[PDB]
DNA sequence: AAAGATATCTT
DNA sequence: AAAGATATCTT
């Protein structure tokens, strides 16, 4: 399928080159990986999605959920959102998105309606923590910045968690487990309907949370007393 | 210094276009239509030429470590204590910058920044001005298309091109002034000096209900001051 | 944790 | 505007 096909393919930057073939190193930035890895995705996104019959979209105006919407035109309510992420292993975590935007309000920052994709999926990659340029006849003396990059492919709800990412960017977090545990699927939630309940009715500051709940448990009690 | 790091900076920018990431097996890649890659591969090939700079000057360049401003402390050993602040910038077509935030470092002297706020004498923006526009190998390279057209740069002080709006809600940036480039390299701010600067964002509140009875821009501010800050 | 930094875009 | 999105990281 084209979920198989893409994990497939899914399974080393020196940095930025400039026309005039000089070539200067990556920096410590944990902030220029991110989007090197949706780089190094884009092609193969791309190659197995025309394989089979999707088109791919990338966000046009900006602060947009996902990174690639996936569809067919023929099935315009079963498009597909890929999001690239990544951490660095230091048992790891992710920021997954806002639970104030698209998820309360349909078109609120997602290139396409929320009702619009029947699936949410993740690649995860994850990775292991000279200021003179080189050319291409050096590639081999460039200090890489990370070693050790492992990827997975895996659909949102299941790696979700039940506390929030961030605080004043109101961002959903992931499961606080292993590399196998995002990879294998273990989580929290039941299902997606419970994943997005949790998140469509979870509080800002703990001050709201305290008396509506904090975590899984509480939130299934909080439905046990009638969501009162 | 000053004069030396933009001459270099407007040079080489004159003469050379970032066409994309390359890997350890020569496989280049395009860069991505996302806007706040390119203030991070404008940072990338700043680095060479500022530390070739700082280095005839006797400086010495250091980075920092994650959440921490700024992108680059120069100061010579031999005068610790007088450091600059250089943090890159970048955006696209009048533009607008968030110079930072106004609750770490301006009002708390070592939070959120590399080095005591105390220990720096000048703070300066290098911001780079551009215009919005498969696996490529070296001899190709020439021909690979690129996301920004017409990069501009300038270097100037943060409290010149500072505003009095805020950049940002959420995260509590400064906004610097909204105008073209050429007040940038110019600086037609709006602030009289630095202290203006430190002092009108220091006493800046965060939401308009709390400025509303306070000050919301640079008049008020002013009138402000002329009745004691009352 | 849980709140708020880092930084930039947007109505 | 001013406030709240996009992200990811640390106190
Ligand atoms: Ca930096
Ligand atoms: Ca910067």
């Amino acid at each position: 399928s084209l979920r198989s096909d893409l994990i497939n393919a899914l399974y080393d930057v020196c940095g930025i080159i400039s026309a005039e073939g000089k070539i200067y190193p990556l920096g410590s930035d944990t902030k220029v990986l991110s989007t090197i890895f949706e780089l190094f995705s884009r092609p193969i996104i791309n190659k197995i999605a025309e394989k089979h019959g999707y088109i791919v979209e990338e966000p046009k105006q900006q602060n947009h959920y996902p990174d690639f919407t996936l569809y067919k035109p023929s099935e315009p309510n079963k498009k597909i959102a890929i999001d690239i992420k990544a951490t660095y292993t230091n048992k790891i975590k992710f920021t997954l998105g806002g639970y104030t935007s698209f998820i309360r309000n349909n078109t609120k920052n997602i290139v396409y309606p929320f009702d619009q994709y029947i699936a949410h999926w993740i690649i995860g990659y994850v990775y292991t923590r000279s200021l003179k340029t080189y050319n291409i006849n050096e590639l081999n003396e460039i200090p890489k910045p990370y070693k050790g990059v492992k990827v997975f492919l895996q659909d949102k709800w299941v790696i979700a968690g039940d506390l929030a990412g961030s605080g004043n960017t109101t961002n959903i977090g992931s499961i606080h487990a292993h590399y196998k545990d995002f990879v294998e699927g273990k989580g929290i939630f039941d299902s997606e309907d419970e994943f997005l309940d949790y998140w469509r009715n979870y509080e800002r500051t703990s001050q709201l949370r305290n008396d509506k709940y904090n975590n899984i448990s509480e939130y299934r009690n909080w439905i046990y007393r009638g969501r009162k």
